[PDB]
């Protein structure tokens, strides 16, 4: 009957065929979508990087705008669900983290089970060389290759001229004053000109790359596929792209009644984690 409070996780299983077990306790903000956990291995030395378990490591904290996320509402009518979440790497690797889990009042005991395989034993993933994990698959560098084109003058700057072919790619009908509005909004210091880091915040406030998006399908009346794009930032500042699945499956149907903003963090050593997640207000 209620939302929850703490939480615990036992992560378990395998990569590239080397078993890792972690355990580790952690709370949230079921109304604001705050999440922080502890892991600890058991069984020494990490030998794979802590990133790829981001962001699987507990929908029950994480609301919708409107209210209670069907994963929330699960949890508080009792009936629970169970999730399959799939990555896909660009490399050709896989990984597959199932859970399951028990509620007592605000507690959630989570079990995860993985199975990665396929990683490059020189990549960064087994050489713990990741340092970062972000929904969508934009860089600053392809971000950079956009503002080139469509700067006409070759200025530097897109000014509200240019600007007009840039704002289209959201493929929304705007009026004359919706792009002013934008422009505005945008050239956050007030010199006429939209400047590279203007530019990469207005990408963002836009979702001119739908760089946040995270698609729901709904295949049946007690299931949930999310799907979305998703990177790592490796050694050299490149990204390490992979694409998400996750199949809920909900013991009952979903009663009859998008993008996600969300930052994650993570500390880690060899043999201990600590992770923070907020969601944007
Ligand atoms: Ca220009
Ligand atoms: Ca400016």
């Amino acid at each position: 009957g209620s939302l929850p409070a703490t939480h615990e996780l036992h992560i378990f299983g395998s990569i590239n065929g080397v078993d890792f077990d972690m355990v580790g306790q952690g709370s949230g903000n079921p109304n604001d979508g705050y999440e922080e956990l502890n892991l600890k291995s058991t069984k020494g030395d990490l030998q794979f990087s802590p990133w790829i378990l981001v962001p699987h490591i507990f929908h029950q904290y994480l609301p919708y705008p409107d209210g209670m996320s069907p994963f929330q509402a699960a949890m508080v009518d009792g009936s629970g669900y169970q999730v399959h979440r799939t990555m896909q790497f660009e490399d050709g690797a896989s990984l597959t983290v199932n859970y399951r889990y028990t509620y007592e009042g605000s507690h959630i005991k989570g079990e995860a089970q993985v199975k990665g395989t396929g990683f490059p034993a020189d990549g960064p993933v087994m050489t713990n060389s990741l340092t970062a994990a972000d929904l969508g698959w934009d860089s600053e560098e392809e971000l950079s290759e956009c503002f080139r084109i469509f700067d006409f003058d070759g200025n530097g700057f897109i000014d509200r001229e240019e600007f007009g072919d840039i704002i289209r790619l959201t493929g929304e009908q705007l009026t004359d004053e919706d792009v002013d509005e934008i422009f505005g909004d945008s050239d956050t210091d007030k010199n006429g000109r939209i400047d590279f880091d203007e530019f990469l915040k207005m990408v963002e406030n836009v979702q001119l790359t739908d760089n946040n998006r995270s698609k729901k399908t709904y295949p049946n009346d007690k299931t949930i596929i999310s799907t979305y794009k998703w990177s790592y930032t490796t050694g050299n500042g490149k990204r390490y792209r992979s694409t998400a699945i996750t199949t809920y499956t909900f013991a009952k149907p979903m009663a009859a009644n998008m993008y996600v903003f969300r930052k994650t963090e993570l500390k880690h050593s060899k043999t201990e984690l600590n992770f923070k997640e907020w969601q944007k207000a």
